[PDB]
């Protein structure tokens, strides 16, 4: 169409005699012309004449016989305009014929010459670039045998010096796109076919062992695992293509036993699920879940048990024990601070997983990753619990892997163990509240807030997430109506530190509507729940509130702390009787109708004392709520004034408000705390 003029249309192109053209190619680069990869008509007559592209077949097959460790004579921009041949071709009707085997074998000379060349070897980036374009167009054109094992050189190179290349982008990206281009053809053209009916079958003998040198090199690094990672995933891929099955299964055993834990050993027992039926070189079926069980036990050697087996720790042998105890005694502190909240410490549904709570700790980020080989599981964050499991999986770590401390964390996630257990009826993110967006601020945000628990102070703060809101106030901030009704679509990365600020300034300055919204949870009561956030989102007043407690928020971030359970806890206690700590807790919280159990720990034993608390006439729910508070965690301070070490470990709640028939503040009250009594 076209016969005048740095970029090239095809009418342009398709004009040009051939000669002319494929020259033409051969000094530019695959970009400089328009809509290469666009089918149009323009494309369609540009490929579609078969002369035109064998022609350029022809050129590349020149350049390959011709081509210098200093000059590529083109052969990267022919290989991209082939292999938009092909794709426009398989996509598009009309270009059908280029989507023939057949055809696509007319480059294999063009590939023969160019593997033929002196210069085929990796080293300069032409050198490099030229094995890369090779592997790209076998993966839309074809291979056979021959060019197959003419890459056996090219993988030997690099397994001589895998130390040098493997790190390398360049190199190890020309091997990579070598070996998974001439897989992909492979796979596409066995695909649902017998495939001792491939030409190649039996032939690639050669290919296979380079395969298996490379997966089995043993002696790797990090920076070189990939390399051998695909050494094991490609022998798997073309050992489909040996005649002796039973060799190619041996050779990815080894590879599990060599490799034990580690990356390469999870991948070579894949293949042999996937690609070997999980049958194994001695014909008998791979037991697949012990070897995920014994990388487990690996992984997670020690087991540490609380609370009559109800709060299990499995843990990586560098975790420390005490970090173990912390972890316990911060549970305590978050669970008591829920509890008075939400006012409920009955577990809403019988037989549930969650009745035994347990933590799965690596010990570090390293380890964390083969947690999803494992399990089944993300490792894409710093823990997770899984509900339906009743399991959080984390992992030990320094300050320089994460922010937060491996307690910090927890404190966190155990908040979502608590909302499932106690607050949300139903399975986890699966009911009434969550067939809208609804409880997306609230269940991160109260996490948050939750993971600031205390023993005797309630909750408070925490540094790091004040440190957060200190940032562009300017237009920044989430408005209250935001902050609500904002969900994964609407939202950015500060979004949960506003839910918190939510969260926590409707627990200093608004607890009857926090109370409310709880119960409205509790109870399944959507409606209520809804109205309570269309009020809050409405009222003007109430975002000039909240946006007040922010910048509060922020200027008490200076003085700030880390809540962080106590060294108290750790301390040697001493022997006490048994019965002396439940009558001093009993008259010191003025409780009725008690009643106790006892439960053995690993490295202690503990009680929980439930008695009824009735005091004074009502003075409405809310301030109720505010002064059993004060007058609770007063009893603890107060109890930790005796000579007993033991008392610096008691938590306390209290639930079930309600008030008597003449008018007097009742709730049930539990204390929890060491035992050291026999
Ligand atoms: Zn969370």
């Amino acid at each position: 169409n076209l016969y005048f003029q740095t970029m090239y249309d095809f009418e342009y192109l398709n004009g040009l005699s051939y000669t002319e053209l494929t020259n033409l190619i051969k000094n530019i680069k695959w970009n400089q012309i328009n809509g290469l990869f666009n089918y149009s008509t323009g494309s369609q007559k540009f490929f579609g004449d078969k002369n035109r592209v064998q022609a350029i077949i022809n050129a590349l097959q020149e350049s390959g016989r011709t081509y210098t460790a200093n000059d590529m004579k083109g052969i990267e921009t022919f290989t991209e305009v082939l292999r938009a041949g092909f794709y426009l071709g398989y996509y598009n009707d009309g270009l059908s014929y280029l989507n023939d085997r057949n055809f696509q074998d007319k480059c294999i000379p063009a590939m023969i010459a160019i593997q033929k060349n002196p210069n085929f070897k990796l080293g300069t980036a032409v050198q490099d670039e030229v094995i890369t374009s090779l592997g790209k167009l076998i993966g839309n054109a074809s291979a056979n045998a021959e060019v197959v094992n003419n890459c056996v050189p090219v993988l030997k190179q690099f397994r001589e010096n895998l130390n040098q290349y493997a790190p390398d982008y360049v190199k190890g990206t020309a091997v990579n796109e070598l070996i998974k281009g001439i897989e992909f053809d492979f796979s596409g053209a066995a695909y649902e076919k017998d495939v001792k009916t491939m030409p190649w079958y039996g032939k690639i003998d050669p290919f296979i062992n380079e395969l298996k040198a490379l997966g089995l090199y043993g002696n790797i690094t990090s920076a070189t695992e990939w390399a051998s990672d695909v050494g094991i995933y490609y022998l798997s891929k073309f050992g489909l293509y040996s005649t002796n099955r039973n060799d190619i299964v041996q050779s990815l055993e080894k590879a599990v036993d060599m490799y034990k834990y580690g990356k390469i050993a999870f991948v070579a027992m894949e293949r042999i699920t996937w690609d070997y039926d999980g049958i194994g070189s001695n014909g008998k079926k791979v037991d697949h879940d012990k070897f995920l069980d014994d990388a487990e036990k690996h992984y997670l050697p020690k087991t540490y048990t609380f609370d009559n087996g109800t709060f299990i720790i499995r843990a990586g042998d560098k975790v420390s024990e005490e970090k173990i105890k912390r972890l316990y005694w911060a549970s305590r502190e978050v669970k008591s601070q829920f509890h008075r909240v939400v006012g409920n410490d009955k577990a809403l549904e019988v037989g549930n997983a969650d009745d035994v709570l347990t933590m799965k700790i690596f010990n570090s980020p390293e380890e964390y990753k083969f947690n999803t080989n494992i399990n089944g599981v993300s490792t894409d964050n710093g823990g997770l619990y899984i509900e339906p499991r009743g399991t959080f999986y984390t992992y030990e770590r320094t300050p320089q892997q994460s922010i937060f401390s491996l307690e910090e964390l927890f404190r966190h996630e155990y908040t979502h163990y608590l909302q499932a257990r106690y607050l949300v009826d139903g399975l986890w993110g699966q009911g009434p509240f969550y067939e809208k967006n609804r409880l997306t601020w609230f269940d991160e945000g109260t996490a948050e807030f939750f993971a600031g628990s205390t023993r005797t102070s309630g909750v408070l703060p925490r540094k790091l997430i004040l440190g957060y809101l200190a940032k562009d106030k300017v237009d920044h901030r989430y408005s209250l109506k935001k902050t609500l009704n904002s969900g994964y679509d609407d939202s950015d990365w500060m979004f949960y530190n506003y839910g918190f600020a939510v969260a926590h300034y409707l627990y200093e300055k608004d607890m009857p509507t926090f109370i409310k919204m709880n119960k409205a949870i509790l109870n399944t009561d959507v409606k209520s729940y809804d109205e309570i956030i269309k009020k809050l989102s409405d009222d003007a007043n109430k975002n000039t509130e909240y946006q007040n407690h922010i910048q509060e928020l922020v200027d008490k971030y200076q003085g700030a702390g880390i809540p962080l359970v106590s060294d108290d806890y750790l301390k040697d206690h001493g022997y006490k009787k048994a019965s002396e700590v439940y009558s001093e807790i009993s008259k010191a919280a003025s409780l009725t109708n008690t009643s106790v159990t006892a439960e053995k720990s690993q490295y202690f034993n503990t009680f929980t004392l439930r008695g009824t608390y009735t005091g004074e006439t009502s003075k409405g729910e809310f301030k109720d709520w505010d002064e059993m508070s004060k007058k609770l965690d007063g009893t603890l301070e107060s109890l930790a004034k005796n000579s007993w070490s033991g008392y610096k470990t008691l938590t306390a709640y209290f639930t079930n408000y309600r008030v008597t028939s003449d008018n007097k503040v009742q709730y049930d009250v539990v204390f929890h705390g060491v035992l050291t009594d026999n």
